[PDB]
């Protein structure tokens, strides 16, 4: 096929429609499901709602050019943010989870989200 692949796996890492717990329970599952526990990966931000709008940030409808190269939100975004916990690199790999709602700052191809910023830190609510 047509490299869709960067989008689609973007949306394994980074998106989930409609969780229910959102809670530590949550990212051991969620992390395990979608392959970042070999090695345990530090810091990972599962987005939730509606695909048609992160998809949007893309361009002027939901986005804004943000540092020259990335692209800001202009609407909240609901958010789990799993952030690992001890010291060791091998699972099992336990997670923190904190809920959240802010804009979020993604890089794009092709017109499709193709990175999460996990590093941008939002104005608090």
């Amino acid at each position: 096929a047509q490299d869709d692949y960067r989008y689609i796996h973007f949306l394994t890492q980074h998106y989930d429609a409609k969780p229910k717990g959102r809670n530590d329970e949550y990212c051991f599952n969620m992390m395990k499901n979608r392959r970042l526990t070999r090695p345990c990966k530090d810091r990972n931000t599962f987005i939730h709602g509606n695909k048609n709008d992160i998809k949007a940030i893309c361009e002027d409808r939901n986005g804004q050019p943000y540092r020259g190269d990335l692209r800001i939100s202009k609407s909240e975004f609901q958010i789990t943010i799993c952030k690992h916990k001890g010291g060791s690199s091998r699972p099992p790999c336990r997670y923190g989870a904190t809920e959240d709602s802010r804009v979020i700052v993604v890089g794009c191809e092709n017109g499709l989200p193709v990175h999460f910023d996990e590093s941008f830190i939002t104005p608090r609510h």
